[PDB]
């Protein structure tokens, strides 16, 4: 990796479109303001850590960089006097400081939650160099987000459906290993759903925890076995039952998720489930559920339908709410088209025919892990203070035709309200102590990260109401 | 990276499920049949294959990391150790598959076999699809590829109906896409596959991608151009937008200049800077260094007509052979905010209505690009499609009652031609009757060896437009 290499291509000619004797350049990021009114903060100490920390320039990477400009923009516009700056003054270490909100803090759109600026007056050009790495953070923050939201949903429908919580943090499993963009988003994404949830098959996700944020846990998310088409089919389309005999039996005594729509999934469920197998799944202990796993149709008409079968074939119960569940050695899990809206569809609909929300889980791939933009939550990088000849100037856009692109002005900090709400102050306002300290820290200056926060301390900031 | 880690967690429990006495599991890759998508653009198994997949991807100290991991992660022992261990001491840790390819680059259309994917070592039926998950990604590269050439067909076509040529057309589409992605690793890959179709990028990360895996003739696969951001011209003040116009078009007076142009009011910027106090320093510009001007906020259909309007007021417009109007060679637009295939349709057909050359336009597009696109979209999917057990081959398949769209192909697969020249994916093993000509999918990895590679000049030439 070289950091030279790591920016948009037009960033490389901005050191010389500033204007003359800037000494400072101060950029904030934020989630703007135009429903996801709140953002969970989560993903800058992984991009500190592996991208920005210590030793990043090299006399090696600064002649690959030139070499590589002059081919790209057919000239010489590459800054290579002040990357070697960077070298002989700081042994390579980036002459930046960045102030953050803590990871995990979730905080309202429309707030400061990073700040970038130079240390040095000659690396004026830096501070933006680096917004298009930083940026990224866009990702692992909405992918936190959006799963946080989803959590909110479960939560909801689960205690008015069960009058608890309980497994909560296992309803919503990341199935969205193959359905990403690349390994290593696999692992940025996967660890930002287990924010809030400890249910993954997404295993990239459990390294990239474990080397940049930590746990007290040997793991920070789990799963059981699982079957998938290939398993079954394998066996041939008229021994559909003898592979869910088979896979039932090798997993016994833990939980067991069988796909049970490879030809006809009320057949599995009514005639191979609830008749010819079903001897082998009320025997089973509650720790060890037979989990039946429809994969294809509407998917809230197809839930709907399975738990109606499932009900009129094993012994359902009426809970304390008045909500109809399933015995405790069977459940559903909905792995397909699953994303916040439809997830939304299911409980509600669960709930308008009187199922506990305790009989479903979720599984969900693309919608959890890439069905998602920068867009989402107008995930924004802006400067918003200069000095030039040695005076500060507050500087924003405003672009006429949307308001909603307006920029934050001058120095900032975000505070607490007398309310006890989050506010940004602009201008430098928060050097009158009218709102009390700065509530982002350090957490990256001269090449070394400051301040970090690990997993579990993560997880307890981004916590449900 | 370790391999072993590089699943789905189900995927670990899988060699428990299958049929004893399975020798063989075969399987296959396609964009499912249901801007329709009818053809795809194959793109990206190269990397996988050099990146993850060669050589000695196996070791002791793999097995045990792993063993470890699944321990905790399962509250079990399900990993097969034995399985893993036997790949590492009789191939020294190289993996006993074979994978056939349609050449990178090749346009196919939807619903044909694009890879499939067998064990060579009976012992290793379980490992064909331990690494679907791996292989799935593909999806990426290639949705990326296909999406940039059907951006570039609409181009083209409007560009031939406006112009009555393609000049330039390969600088239509510029990626602004690095920020918008997931990840650096999703930049290289994603910003090289728009490269299959355009030369223009500021994904820096793609260039490196493609020397390291692919390869070029050129120096370089893609080029760029100065340009300005909202911090370089916002850093002068709000009331030196004038000032920083000025000093960005004389520091790049040689070369083309991009100009963000809408930090407080895109329609003042045209109108008075550029078309008034600043015209002396553009009218003067040379036809290879044009300045472009690129709003960046706004409806984008309106704000691109707008911008125009203004500039043919301001500047000598020329009217084309076909009848269409064009801007001086010195001076070009390009809309790069809320660009995607649908608003790249409708900006160049809101632009053809009002009679404006499709020359005077270029697009930048970033998360459209590069980021808003899934594994849904071309329906991209991995699935058995035979087996052997007790020596006996079997055609096997899924069929969903309540989806006939998921449906997946049967038995031992080849691509062929058809005799009007379109393409056949022949199931059951009947391409073996050789009533067609030769099977399209060649060997690519064999034994943890690549064993044939396409350049990028290559995969270019397989992916070009008909025209
Ligand atoms: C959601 C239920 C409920 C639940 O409480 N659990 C916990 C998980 C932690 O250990 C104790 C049981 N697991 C569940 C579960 C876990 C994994 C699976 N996996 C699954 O169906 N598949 C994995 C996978 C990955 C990619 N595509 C498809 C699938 C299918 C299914 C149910
Ligand atoms: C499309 C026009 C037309 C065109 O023919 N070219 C070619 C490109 C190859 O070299 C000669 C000129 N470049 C063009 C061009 C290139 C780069 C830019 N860059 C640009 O506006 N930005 C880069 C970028 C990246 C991320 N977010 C925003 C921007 C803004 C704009 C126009």
């Amino acid at each position: 990796f070289n950091i030279l290499l790591a920016t948009d291509s037009y960033k490389v000619t901005h050191y010389k479109q500033y204007p003359p004797n800037t000494s400072k350049v101060y950029s904030y990021f934020e989630c703007r303001e135009k429903k996801y009114e709140e953002t969970v903060f989560y993903g800058l100490q992984y991009i500190l850590n592996k991208y920005l920390k210590g030793k990043v320039v090299t006399k090696e990477k600064i002649q690959e960089a030139k070499d590589v400009y002059k081919e790209h923009f057919q000239d010489d516009v590459f800054n290579e006097k002040g990357w070697n700056y960077i070298l002989e003054k700081y042994d390579g270490h980036l002459p930046i400081e960045i102030k953050a909100v803590p990871e995990g803090f979730v905080i309202p759109r429309g707030n400061v939650l990073f700040t970038v600026e130079n240390t040095d007056p000659e690396c004026y050009w830096l501070t933006n160099w680096i917004e298009t790495i930083l940026v990224q953070s866009w990702y692992p923050i909405t992918v936190a987000t959006n799963s946080r939201e989803q959590k909110k949903i479960l939560a909801k429908y689960l205690l008015e459906t069960s009058g608890n919580l309980d497994g909560l943090e296992y309803k919503l499993h990341d199935f969205g290993y193959r359905g990403v963009s690349s390994q290593e988003t696999a692992g940025i994404g996967a660890s930002a759903h287990l924010v809030n949830f400890k249910g993954t098959d997404t295993v990239a996700g459990l390294a990239l925890i474990k080397k940049y944020y930590g746990t007290k846990d040997p793991v920070p998310g789990y799963s059981v076995p699982a079957a998938e088409h290939s398993t079954i089919t394998a066996w041939g389309k008229d021994h559909e039952k003898d592979a869910f005999e088979h896979i039932v039996t090798q997993f016994s005594s833990v939980p067991v998720s069988v796909v049970s729509d490879s030809y006809d999934i009320y057949n599995a469920c009514e005639k191979i489930w609830g008749e010819d197998l079903r001897h082998l799944i009320v025997s089973r202990s509650t720790q060890a559920p037979l989990i039946i796993r429809p994969d294809s149709g509407n998917p809230l008409d197809t839930v709907l339908k399975v738990l109606e079968i499932l009900g009129k074939k094993f012994p359902v119960t009426e809970n304390s709410k008045g909500y109809k569940l399933l015995p405790p050695y069977l459940r559903v899990i909905q792995g397909d088209g699953v994303d916040i809206n439809t997830l939304q569809e299911i409980v509600e609909g669960m709930k308008q025919k009187m199922w506990s929300i305790e009989n479903i889980a979720f599984g969900s791939g693309g919608g959890l892990l890439q069905k998602l933009t920068r867009d989402l939550l107008n995930c924004s990088f802006k400067c918003s203070y200069v000095v030039t000849n040695g005076l500060g100037i507050n500087v924003f856009k405003d672009p006429v035709a949307d308001p909603n692109k307006r920029s934050k002005k001058g120095r900032l900090s975000l505070h607490r309200t007398p309310a006890g709400n989050f506010v940004t102050l602009e201008e430098g306002k928060g050097d009158l102590e009218e709102y009390g300290q700065d509530l982002l820290h350090t957490v990256f200056k001269n090449g070394k990260v400051t301040k970090s926060y690990s997993f579990d301390e993560i997880r307890k900031n981004a916590q449900l109401n």
